[PDB]
């Protein structure tokens, strides 16, 4: 646990290592014909000191739960990440030359198909949030000794998501977290705004509650000392570096971001760098203290059936909070995150019952999703984050990168559609189905009553990928019995007869408007089938088609969402070309406005009267 | 003009005004049954001083181009915004009681159907970026004397987008910009992280380059003085306030965010506040100096037809930069914004030729979109912002709010799809069509060669709403004559014969792969019709169906995008139910990986060979 103060030979070996990492970054990107060797070279001493002096990890088991974590937030330096894992003996050195090949897993940016990568980066400014999740988990959940190290670029620090993470780390006293800032003066197409004004970087980090140390980022000695000192808060190592360090004629120059060296130049430069290496002997990694606890990864089962009665009224947003609190007794892995909306999403119910597993993320949806991604790495927790579904659009890039990260997180967005009423469109989620459907690993739950909500929470907990649960503000009736069985991809027909003339597909509030339309239409001797998709993605194509063939081929979809990318388009895409099938679509056609929930459902054509009129038109 | 130091009577009139604004905020939200009176009451003195001492504006012409701008970033304080415009004589006082009614335009959050509103807020943390665009426009484009004032909440300051705007304003020396921070200690569901640690707020603002002044937010005299001194930096007025100020039993208490007072309580409280008001006489607004220049509203036309040659190769990303710079020579209203990607999007070409109208926004896509929205308010500029299309997902909430703001901005996202090759999925836009199609005011251009790209830039300049242009990295052949006519909503049949067996719909790289497939298929005596949509939204439904009816009803869509919300689903939703029409859909089915562009097109089943195989399967 004591700092090992390195001797001159260890320091020279660390320099030798840094220069090997430079050579490999050049060799790999020259072989590929693309990549970012100058972004690797500014970080070479940082990487050498982190992996071969400061960090503790099992070199043959990069995912080991006891290891220190490293997050390469500036992911385009991936070639030097691969180089250090070859230097540590995990990767074959020859494989480095296959960078970016379709036959290789050493892809252009890091991805979790690599055993040594937890989260995909590549979209700048997201790695520190993931690192915050890992550090929060290490400190408060695992209660383990591992530390978390996150390397960022300086242009990258213009992303506001970084400063959300900075503030989070100081609020939650993440003394096990270190950010290393590669202040190499340059971004992609110009100098970074602050260039080498190291004092301003320090003042910004200190103002956000971090211990901030300015170092020469090419001094292995200064780096060892800065990483070695006792930590009492999150620590920012602010490293003055030169982009392309060590590449004569390219160091500190513009016009070289993302440009590989041509073969003739790479050969000449590599010879120069090799001439500075004093010994070929490599440093060994040092293994960690193994105090991370075992975690139970068994299937998660609610401790009891939902306790609703048909006819009771409850909003699905409230049912979500009740279900999540119940799920917290079913598994110790469940954690909840929310962005200062816990009294609106009803995640406050989980906080009341399991306060040690609730993370207040404040008004910072970007960071919230990244925290959850970090908490889910190495399967340590099962995260449920919540806010208004509208404000998950604030975090779409984090959610997009979460799927590239093959992350298992759960996201519950409330207040969907116009049915929230008087707040108006800024709070109305009308594009969240389009957004989450376009996330390739996503399962999209749209529970229509309290029972379906509790079952969706339970299914989501056991479902891999990006799970989204769309909850609602109006208090609708329970329609399902408590022992109704639900499955991903299985819809429910909630009203049917042999004389049905249309299959009406609704969800949430429009499912209940469809049921109300059915009772109205029965007064005119018109029966309609009513179908509740349960999951919008994957869609129950078979039950939808079987239903439509029983109702003269006619489908009517009605949704509290815009036309594009929602339920209607999902259904149309599933059934197009099937003989005799037709699809009519009722949705919200423009930015809405303030009014009572029922008034807005009417104004935008998705209430019981609009459904009934649409049905009448189809018959005639 | 000299500061008019107010006398005691002016100060008392300002206190009276603040208390009138409290009373109205309470009356309106109690009448509506919803809203945020405590969030209004913390800002009452700020609002009184801004509108009736500091700012200069035409009370009967809120949109007037010479006016100071006010941005209510904490938009849920909308009732006090409405109250000040009634106090200024623009709104009828009786109409304030109709807050949130479907019969009123005094909606739950501010929206541009209100003459006194430029940008919709309601999604927190976006107003300061819009204000930065307004101030940048005032200082560097209009070169006018108007100032820009933006009121934020303290919980709101957790949004990273705020800090992007803070940094933007100091980089660009926006000394005409004032941020007022309503530090009322509380957010929605808990205290804000920093509560009343005023010194920490000052340190953070100063570290980001702002002149930061702490004031008693309920002292009209301190506010008059703090607002009365212009600075050489953007100025942060850090106002210590109490939430619900002036409401006995509620001031400084939790559990009251977004809670209206019950009628009996509102009556009692209003009587107490009214007893503090010394005079009913109202202060008059003071008008501005009228030095904003006139702006032409005429159609913008390219100075000449495109000058490409059929057969020449150019990537549409480069054609975009060439076309944008060309358009810049025809109209001085065109401005360009980019997020440190100008060498990759080729917006650098516009920077080279029109540097005064280029805005480097650095690696901060949220703020970039908000800057563009602010620059487009009152039609002062015609903005084109650009980055990789994948990174516009970082700004989806800003884009969503831009449509609620009825904003006319143009967005060009490059590097779409797997055809970028070796960088891998973090850089690959595969959900941008889903995203932008779900924005209700959007027009989605997907140009397939350099000619179509120049035409799309020109059309976008003259089209209202959220215009998106999707550009690509491969260097594909010019296929259109320079004099080909292009229109929004009109597709192009680029290959046909009387013996066509399928209509193949492709765009960008998949249009060219479809043309290559047609050549492979002709060796098998199979002709296919090939259709280029040009705009994905709106879609040329008529030409698609007329084509399909000439090709045995058969449509095949192939796209470098995920399945959901893209070209295939747009087509299927347009044609579903049409007799005899069938649609086969080829898209990217999962997160991709690194390889050469041609290798990835083949791996993910959207290259010429996958297209030909699909055609062969349909005919059988
Ligand atoms: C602009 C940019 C880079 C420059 C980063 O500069 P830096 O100072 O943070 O790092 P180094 O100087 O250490 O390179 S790497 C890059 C890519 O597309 C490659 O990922 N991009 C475009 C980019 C834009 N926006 C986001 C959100 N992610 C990105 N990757
Ligand atoms: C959390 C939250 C508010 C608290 C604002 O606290 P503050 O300290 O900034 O301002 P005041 O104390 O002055 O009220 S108002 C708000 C609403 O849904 C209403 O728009 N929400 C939800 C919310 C969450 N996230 C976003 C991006 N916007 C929001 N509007
Ligand atoms: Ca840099
Ligand atoms: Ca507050």
């Amino acid at each position: 646990e004591s700092y090992h103060k390195p001797d001159q030979q260890k320091l020279q070996a660390l320099k030798d290592t840094a220069n090997r990492l430079r050579i490999s970054s050049i060799q790999a990107t020259t072989a590929a014909g693309s990549g970012h060797p100058t972004s690797c070279c500014s970080a070479a001493e940082i990487m050498a000191v982190l992996f071969f002096h400061t960090m503790r990890y099992k070199s043959q088991d990069p995912r080991n739960p006891h290891n220190d974590r490293f997050v390469l937030s500036k992911g385009h330096a991936a070639p030097i990440l691969y180089a250090v894992w070859a230097e540590a003996g995990f990767l074959a050195e020859a494989e480095l030359l296959n960078l970016r090949k379709i036959s290789s897993d050493l892809d252009g940016h890091p991805v979790p198909k690599q055993a040594f990568t937890d989260v995909a980066t590549g979209s700048l400014g997201q790695g520190l949030g993931a690192a915050c999740g890992m550090a929060y988990t290490g400190k408060y959940f695992d209660k383990a000794s591992y530390r978390v190290y996150c390397l960022l670029g300086d242009g990258e620090l213009s992303e506001g998501s970084v400063w959300e993470a900075m503030a989070f780390a100081s609020i939650y006293k993440l003394d096990n977290l270190v950010a290393i800032l590669d202040i190499n003066r340059l971004g992609q197409s110009d100098p970074a705004p602050l260039q080498h004004q190291m004092d301003i970087y320090q003042k910004r980090c200190e103002a956000f509650g971090w211990h901030a140390i300015i170092v020469d980022g090419h001094s292995v000695e200064e780096l060892c000392k800065a990483f070695g000192q006792a930590k009492h808060q999150p620590t920012a190592i602010i490293a003055k570096t030169f982009k392309g360090r060590g590449i004569t004629g390219v160091e500190d120059k513009e016009s070289w971001h993302g440009k590989p060296l041509p073969k003739n130049m790479a050969e000449q430069i590599i010879q120069e760098i090799y001439s500075q290496i004093q010994s070929k002997k490599k440093i060994l990694a040092t293994p960690p203290q193994e105090d991370a606890p075992s975690v139970d990864i068994a299937n998660i089962r609610m401790p009891s059936l939902p306790s609703y009665k048909v006819g009771d009224k409850i909003a699905t947003r409230k049912a979500y909070g009740q279900a999540l609190a119940k799920l917290g007794h079913a598994s110790d892995r469940i954690i909840a995150l929310d962005g200062d909306t816990k009294n609106s999403t009803f995640s406050e119910i989980f906080k009341k019952e399991h306060p040690d597993r609730f993370i207040e993320c404040y008004i910072a949806e970007q960071n919230m999703v990244s925290i959850a991604v970090g908490c889910a790495t190495r399967n340590r927790t099962v995260p449920f984050c919540s806010t208004f579904a509208a404000f998950f659009t604030r975090a779409f890039d984090q959610i997009r990168m979460a799927a590239i990260s093959e992350s298992n997180i759960n996201l519950c967005g409330s207040h969907c559609g116009v049915s929230i009423g008087e707040d108006g469109p800024s709070q109305m989620a009308l594009e969240d189905l389009a957004m989450f459907r376009s996330v390739p690993t996503s399962t999209v739950f749209y529970p229509s009553d309290g029972v379906a909500t509790e079952k969706a929470v339970e299914l989501a907990a056991n479902t891999k990928g990006i799970c989204f649960i769309r909850t609602s503000r109006p208090e609708n009736a329970i329609i399902y019995n408590n022992n109704e069985d639900f499955q991903v991809g299985q819809a429910k027909v909630v009203l049917k007869s042999k004389d049905d003339q249309v299959t009406v597909i609704g969800a949430g509030v429009t499912l209940h408007e469809a049921l109300a339309a059915a009772e109205l239409l029965k007064k005119e001797k018109i029966n309609i089938r009513v179908l509740d998709p349960f999951t919008i993605k994957p869609l129950d194509r078979k039950l939808i088609l079987d239903s439509a063939r029983a109702t003269k081929g006619r489908i009517l979809t009605v949704e509290d969402h815009y036309y594009e990318g929602g339920i209607g388009e999902a259904v149309s895409s599933a059934v197009v070309g099937e003989p005799g099938i037709t699809v009519t679509h009722l949705a919200v056609n423009r930015v809405p406005r303030s009014g009572k929930p029922a008034e807005l459902l009417k104004m935008f054509g998705i209430d019981r009267d609009a459904i009934a009129q649409a049905v009448r038109g189809l018959i005639t």
